[PDB]
């Protein structure tokens, strides 16, 4: 029964999930004065223009937007990886107030929200088998501020409605990734982990360093989900991040 409150939060989760504490956890903070920038690094290609999207769903903890990822459709390339990561979902983490929501903060700051958009090693074949392995998974993370709509953001927003309480799913198609990304494609990366349970440690993480703008208006949209089950007590869905934990043995590397 994990969640993300005061008796069931990230504070617990390590009993049922012992990785919690962990070598190489996620988020981080990233201090940008010791991140090493690295010229090996090679240009990261983001390729979404055949993206599927499926449907949308609460599971209780975040909203999804699920693709079909039975295809080299939209995938991720380059960058510090190896081979060709497969975009299997995206959600986003976000908080009560909008000076809180991120996952990764950047020398302690937190953003509004942070977008993550999941995407499994297609050596692996599935994203089950995926998360088994160290180099399975890569987050593209972006952040999130207030100011400015993302028109790209609203077509999520306005099927919010219908998708109120957790189980709740809806048909969500031919909505495109790429009106999600800033302008830049500059960013700092690192191994870690899922930021929830089962919190393997699978994961490439790749933060944009540009945030995107989204309003108020659009932010509010999504404190209004709840994590709570149709027809009982509502509980607002805000404040579903993990706080930083331990960069432990690990050097985040920029990639300018
Ligand atoms: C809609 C949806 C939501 C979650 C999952 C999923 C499953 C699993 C696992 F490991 F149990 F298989 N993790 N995991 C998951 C994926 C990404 C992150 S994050 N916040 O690090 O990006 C954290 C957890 C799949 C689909
Ligand atoms: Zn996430």
């Amino acid at each position: 029964h994990w969640g993300y409150g005061k008796h069931n939060g990230p504070e617990h989760w390590h009993k049922d999930f012992p990785i919690a504490k962990g070598e190489r956890q996620s988020p981080v903070d990233i201090d940008t004065h010791t991140a090493k920038y690295d010229p090996s690094l090679k240009p990261l290609s983001v390729s979404y223009d055949q993206a599927t999207s499926l449907r949308i769903l609460n599971n209780g903890h975040a909203f999804n937007v699920e693709f079909d990822d039975s295809q080299d459709k939209a995938v991720l390339k380059g960058g510090p990886l190896d081979g060709t990561y497969r975009l299997i979902q995206f959600h986003f983490h976000w908080g009560s107030l909008d000076g809180q929501g991120s996952e990764h903060t950047v020398d302690k700051k937190k953003y509004a929200a942070e977008l993550h958009l999941v995407h499994w090693n297609t050596k692996y074949g599935d994203f089950g088998k995926a998360v088994q392995q160290p180099d399975g998974l890569a987050v593209l993370g972006i952040f999130l501020k207030v100011g400015s709509a993302k028109p790209g953001l609203q077509k999520v927003v306005d099927v919010l409605d219908s998708i109120k309480t957790k189980g709740k799913s809806a048909d969500f198609t031919n909505f495109d990734p790429r009106g999600l990304l800033p302008e830049s494609l500059d960013y700092w990366t690192y191994p870690g982990s899922l930021t929830t349970p089962p919190l393997l440690e699978c994961v490439t993480w790749i933060v944009l360093k540009e945030p995107i703008s989204v309003s108020s208006e659009q932010v509010l949209k999504f404190r209004k989900l709840n994590f709570n089950g149709e027809g009982e007590p509502e509980e607002l869905m805000v404040d579903n991040w993990r706080p930083a934990q331990p960069l432990k043995n690990r050097q985040i590397k920029a990639s300018f």
